[PDB]
């Protein structure tokens, strides 16, 4: 009977929550100020997307979206909406970058990036229309303003040698004019949390904060701009970016980490950072689960005590595994489907076992995050003054949207989080392209 109390190491009381997300809002305050900025596990990075934009250029943008195996090259059409500018995506396409040039040199990395965008102008007779850019990059960035800020780490497995340290919107600038024929006008630069925060502002100007959850897990919120301590000015309101995937990263989680955590950390890209994102991000999540079924059958307590050799190699129990099992109906059918295809002959009490397994994991994913989240709504709480604070949360990424049970606890545990708040939810269209174009018609008003 090992089995419930094995996974019951995965429970977070309702204090263990409480706890997490005073802590998040400890770490939020330490990125935000002069003397703990640089030390601080949340960085806490000013985007220099500032509130009040108006006015705003309009007309076809381009938008790069990059975080990354798999970016996208598109085209955006922004023009005169009712409050505020409409946007849509009428061109798109996706490349992969060869694990080749995402091994080598970032110059290497950002001419195939180069490449792709000639691909995408020739297919489209773009080539010779020299478009303002948009440009959506999904890793932690240190702007010195819109148009330019360094790379401080890969993150989510990605790297390539010589990227970090430099600024970002300078290699793509370089890897353009090693290549000749297109000239494009690089505006802005943004995080996919808050081009996604932008998207959804046009379609609910209460939204005001913007969140990832991924492969990664990400959030921006717009902040006073006299809190924003490493940008000089009391007046107005800038986005940031929380960067909280690296939250945990001082060991603010330690005594909540399990065994399973740690072998994920120590076998991963970037062992010791992003710990917090590591609970939750869909580039582990699986993997958690995965750790979890091996100490089950070592334990004698699963497939009788016999994994199969594609069960043992590591990555193999992807996420998308953690997203079916629990779509499951009861009839086991899509649990059977993919235990066998991993080579493995599950009991109906197997299958069984495995689903708990993944609810266990998603629902510390679900509720992990919802302390975060919560801890950004409330103190965003301290600096509004009616009753009720109304608020919108504007939110992209595969595990929240598709996995078939997480946003609904995700919902609840915040809002049990957040009292005399009223949060709403929306998913972004393109929140990615549609957001850095928006973004780039804006800066476009001062650099076009
Ligand atoms: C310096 C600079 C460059 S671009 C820029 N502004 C934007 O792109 C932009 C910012 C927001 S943030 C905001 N304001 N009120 C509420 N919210 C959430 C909303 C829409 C936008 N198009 N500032
Ligand atoms: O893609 C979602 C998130 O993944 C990681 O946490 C990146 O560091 C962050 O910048 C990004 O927003
Ligand atoms: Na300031």
């Amino acid at each position: 009977t090992l089995v419930e109390q094995i996974l019951a190491e995965f429970q977070l009381q309702e204090e263990d929550l409480k706890k997490v997300m005073r802590r998040m809002q400890k770490e939020m305050d330490r990125g935000l100020r002069l003397e703990t900025h640089e030390e601080a596990s949340v960085k806490m990075l000013p985007t220099y997307v500032r509130s009040t934009p108006e006015g705003s250029e309009v007309g076809d943008f381009l938008s790069l979206d990059l975080g990354g195996t798999n970016f996208r090259v598109m085209l955006v059409k922004v023009g005169e909406g009712e409050e505020g500018q409409w946007s849509v995506k009428t061109k798109h396409q996706m490349y992969s970058i060869p694990e080749d040039a995402m091994t080598g040199t970032a110059e290497m990395l950002f001419d195939y990036i180069s490449e792709c965008i000639s691909d995408f102008l020739d297919k489209h007779q773009m080539k010779h229309k020299k478009l303002p850019l948009g440009f959506t990059f999904s890793f932690p960035v240190r702007h010195e303003d819109i148009d330019k800020g360094i790379l401080l780490n890969w993150t989510k497995g990605f790297k390539a040698s010589g990227a970090e340290g430099n600024n970002v919107v300078g290699l793509l600038r370089d890897a353009i004019k090693r290549r000749g024929d297109f000239e494009m006008d690089v505006v802005a630069m943004v995080n996919d949390t808050v081009a996604t925060m932008i998207s959804c502002y046009y379609e609910d100007h209460q939204c005001e904060v913007g969140m990832i959850v991924g492969t990664g897990c990400n959030a921006c919120y717009m902040e006073e701009m006299q809190n924003v301590e490493l940008v000089e000015g009391d007046e107005g309101r800038m986005c940031v970016n929380t960067e909280w995937g690296a939250f945990g990263d001082s060991g603010e989680l330690d005594e909540f980490l399990l065994e399973y955590d740690r072998l994920v950390d120590e076998s991963s890209a970037n062992p010791g950072q992003q710990l917090y994102e590591k609970l939750i991000g869909g580039k582990y999540m699986g993997e958690l689960v995965r750790l979890v079924l091996l100490r089950l059958v070592d334990e004698n307590l699963l497939f009788h005590g016999e994994a199969s050799e594609q069960l043992r190699t590591r990555g193999a129990f992807e996420t998308r595994f953690v997203s079916q099992v629990e779509s499951d109906t009861g009839d086991r059918k899509q649990i059977y489907n993919i235990l066998s295809t991993l080579g493995l002959r599950p009991s109906t009490t197997d299958c069984d076992i495995v689903r708990r397994a993944c609810e266990s994991v998603s629902t510390r994913a679900a509720h992990m995050c919802s302390a975060g989240l919560a801890g950004v709504i409330n103190r965003m709480r301290e600096s509004r003054s009616e009753d009720v604070m109304r608020i919108t949360v504007g939110v992209d990424g595969s595990v929240y949207k598709l996995h078939p049970s997480f946003k609904e606890r995700f919902h609840a545990s915040v809002r049990r989080l957040t009292p005399s708040c009223e949060i709403t939810f929306i998913e972004s269209e393109e929140g990615s392209g549609r957001g850095a174009a928006l973004v780039s018609a804006v800066a476009c008003k001062k650099a076009c």
